[PDB]
């Protein structure tokens, strides 16, 4: 028979981290996920779970680790848990933690921030996933995910090949709606803010996307823009090893209103829920 | 069998609308369901669909209307969806409408406006609802739903009726979390943009009080009625207020049975159940 | 300003109730929901919490009934939490309780049931709802959701109005696909076994629906298969009182492929996720039956 | 900065297929998504489309092949669109396509079928990923997913590590409950009958879950579970080359009401939607 993986944990442990100084409160709310391989096979084989740390323990340390480190950065806290888990037991040979942040934004009103009040607000989701085998360092991923933009031009798609299949007429003006999904993996020898790294591949991604504030940029490709964002991402950001992107293309498409003897092209336009494009692409340094 | 009431009409019927002044683009993207009821029943009696407006063209005539009428209002636009349908078919006694608006943001940083790129912002939607008799006028509500916020402070509950099922420790502070659905109807004499946004903010403002210390919050049945009671007074053509505040729980996790002390910094968001206080209100005073 | 309507409670308590007579064991997997109206304002007035009920307490209350009196009817389960909160609290007037059952079926194999494996099954979805004032009897609303359907023919849309704004052509065949939502009020008096009655008008709307094995029936509009419901099941259920349908008409449309030189109608079809049609009644017992 | 992996295609392409054997209606729905690789970069190096089959063209593709070809299997539909795009297009050197299909069963009544309707059954759902680089063969992988089952006993968990954040009990009975995802692999030179295999593996996974009718055979341990499923089932079925299963174990916790004055145990749960356990793994076979 053999085996090729193993892996049992718990899921979707849910936590709310609150500071409080003085009036001025901060919170970081998650979803964790926590996998863990055991050396032995016992319990697979034989129904034998002496060697298993209980799901609802793993649970626990989640809610423990972030009682006593906080969590301050997703990528920490994974960490921290990894940790944990590789050495408080020793038959534990590998430890997987993904980390989702619930998009969590302080009330603002005339340029000033509320002490201890929060509104939900996803535009682009912070999210990380570490993984560490035993007497190995950490693998480091972080990501955006449920980033969703449109632009109403500055976006063409012509000059495809053309088959018996084919009906889709060439343009140079499109709508382009997205939602971004982006992982990049850390290289080593830290000393990455994590925070400050999220936050400016986000500023890229929606400047690679939407360009100068004034003209706009155009976009001949939804291959090309992802690219971009991808080789600008490495370049302004030294520590990433790596940048997967996932750009759905999401279709709004002009009305055709002739059969009713009317002229739209194009400000009716219909949002598909589906089907849609999906260009993907994976880099390295 | 006497008939109680009849309808039929399209659902989610999306539709983006874009206006292009120069290289300045603006957006309304809705959903929006359309009812119907007509006077003969024959439809429902003998299967005669002679009086029938087939739903297609109930959706056509919606992408019609958001080309020739455009989208100034979403109550603008269900008001001539209604008009439309009243005015041009002598057998329809009754129409409805509702639209939802789509949360799209201009992007912005710093202050500036991008000129067609948009994000999607849910942190409170628009939508309404116009409903409409033959040769009456149009009864007109509008709407907040999806806003969904967080306090970690200033909210207290105690003082309640402690019978034999009565577990609950009274508190002087608890996380308060809530996503608003908030609905008014109007008189009859208005800025249909202008008046959601400062109901908006009237409810930001009776949930998270001042910027610098916030404001207790005895009750969430009281925090409902004052948002109802600064509101009818601030905007006089609102006639009543429908609201409804979930009180979604962030619950202490206690640790005893491990060994730590918590209470307060680590809690567990709950799914469900939750807490759900609601009432309307109208006019006068 | 002055009040129109006031309401709190406590949504989505979820509970599963386990029954074991030995090796046979029988459960009934609910979400409920809750509300009550007080006598009381001054909670909205004031912030004087003195007459509330903890929405906690609802809660703990919903567990504990389901285990006194257990839950045989979900309506049962409604009228007992109900009337709890009417007789226990004397400034609560009102009582409203919403109940939906979790589809759960016992297995089952070459004409055997389990003992106690269960397969989730959403094939029509039992809820109820049921309100009462105080000394007020209660109102039983029973209802099946979430039943899924399609058929590839017997269906047709032809006759209708044709104005500047038509492009739907008229059709003799059609595919017919919806997802049934059927509430129904009940009389009084009693004598009613809340879960025969389910089956039945299920029963009745898959009929209507789909008529004879073997042959089908042609449904000339979708309002016409909706009365038909109605009627047949206010026929064969006496103590049903009034009942609301609302049909979507979900499009599976004939993917046209005449722009590449093919010819389609009708063997490739889209299923349209939106929009789609809605079409909705409520009749009440007067005249009629048959 | 190097390109690791690329590939864009159409996601959520829908069909219903609806085949006519005189009064005798019979259809599929399935969702489909496709990907390719291209081997030339320079749509993503510079904007130059020219190498692009629009993937508007692979959802008319998708449509085509569902009306010349048949639909039927899900994995013969699979490999067909992988075939067609790795045939016509030299510049394609891959091709991968997923497919669910919709759990319509035609309406019944002990035994009696009718003729065109049918019912949304989600009580275990088909799906399938093919996936063939140029010029190589078709790796296929048929699964289930979307089967939600619950069993109120023959279900225990004990004998394991304490630690000082354990506050699990040990018990010899409880609820467990599921949702199965399970893929397989299959060997090649492969005389398989796709939707035989299926319903075959999916009793199985029914089989040792709830084991005998009358009396129900006692889990002591998901892990076991799962492994058994895998391994009756690499048995049964030589074709399988191997199988990845996913277990989560939703938890129904008996509610404490000591507190109020009463004493359950255990005949009202918690259904609790988060957090859950997962058990998973994968064996190949020799």
């Amino acid at each position: 028979v053999e085996f090729v993986r193993t892996g049992y944990g718990k899921d979707m442990v849910k936590v709310l981290h609150i500071q409080r100084d003085g009036k001025y409160h901060s919170i970081k709310e998650v979803a964790t996920s926590v996998q863990l391989t055991l050396s032995s096979k016992k319990d697979y084989l034989h129904g034998d779970n002496s060697d298993i740390i209980p799901t609802d323990t793993i649970k626990n340390t989640v809610h423990v680790l972030a009682k006593f480190k906080g969590i301050k950065s997703i990528e920490a806290f994974a960490m921290n848990i990894c940790e944990h888990f590789l050495s408080s037991f020793n038959h534990v040979i590998r430890a997987q933690v993904y980390v989702e942040e619930v998009p969590w934004k302080r009330f603002e009103k005339n340029g000033v921030k509320h002490v201890h009040a929060f509104i939900h607000t996803p535009t682009g989701t912070h999210f990380c996933e570490v993984e560490q085998m035993k007497s190995g360092p950490p693998v480091i991923h972080s990501g955006i995910k449920d980033l969703k933009v449109l632009k109403t031009t500055q976006s063409g798609f012509e000059g495809f090949i053309k088959d018996q299949f084919t009906t889709l007429p060439e343009v140079k003006d499109r709508c382009f709606a997205t939602q971004v999904y982006c992982k990049w993996r850390y290289h080593q020898g830290r000393d990455v803010d994590f925070e400050a790294t999220w936050d400016t591949v986000r500023d890229i991604v929606l400047k690679k996307f939407a360009g100068p504030y004034d003209k706009g940029e155009y976009s001949p490709s939804v291959q090309k823009t992802l690219y971009d964002i991808q080789v600008l991402s490495l370049s302004r950001v030294p520590e990433i090893e790596d940048m997967e992107i996932s750009l759905p293309n999401i279709h709004y498409f002009n009305i055709d209103m002739s059969k009713m003897g009317l002229i739209n092209k194009e400000e009716v336009l219909l949002p598909l829920d589906n089907p849609y494009g999906k260009i993907t692409g994976t880099v390295k340094r």
